[PDB]
């Protein structure tokens, strides 16, 4: 599921959460992703998704991507394809292209919003532009 690569990738997972406590929005996604996606030694997906969270009130498109992804499989949360579709609006209307792609796919089976097949194409060829 998870798109997103943070610039603290690969960083020991010490140094991520003393940045993400420190109000660093790139290491609140990086701890959210390793605390849902991460392995069980690592594993506690209530906790990584209040850091997801975080990082996408911020407004970071990468962490809005992956709490519209969360909502859309009701990892963490209460599954909604509407509150998916809020998620991937807010960073799909700044460029982001996964979320673009995914507003495609919720316009071309009406998950989270009417179905419209032109809307459907209007996400699906924003994010084919960027290509």
């Amino acid at each position: 599921a998870p798109v997103a690569v943070t610039s603290y990738a690969q960083q020991p997972l010490k140094l991520v959460q003393e940045k993400a406590s420190d109000g660093d929005g790139s290491a609140e996604l990086e701890l959210g992703l390793r605390y849902v996606f991460g392995s069980d030694g690592v594993k506690n997906v209530p906790l990584g998704v209040s850091w997801i969270n975080k990082a996408a009130l911020k407004g970071i498109p990468q962490a809005e991507h992956e709490m519209g992804s969360l909502y859309l499989m009701g990892i963490g949360v209460a599954q909604s394809n509407v509150m998916a579709v809020a998620w991937y609006r807010k960073a799909a209307i700044q460029g982001y292209a996964p979320s673009q792609t995914a507003m495609g796919y919720a316009y071309e089976e009406g998950a989270g919003v009417p179905q419209d097949a032109d809307l459907a194409r209007y996400w699906f060829d924003k994010a084919a532009a960027q290509g």
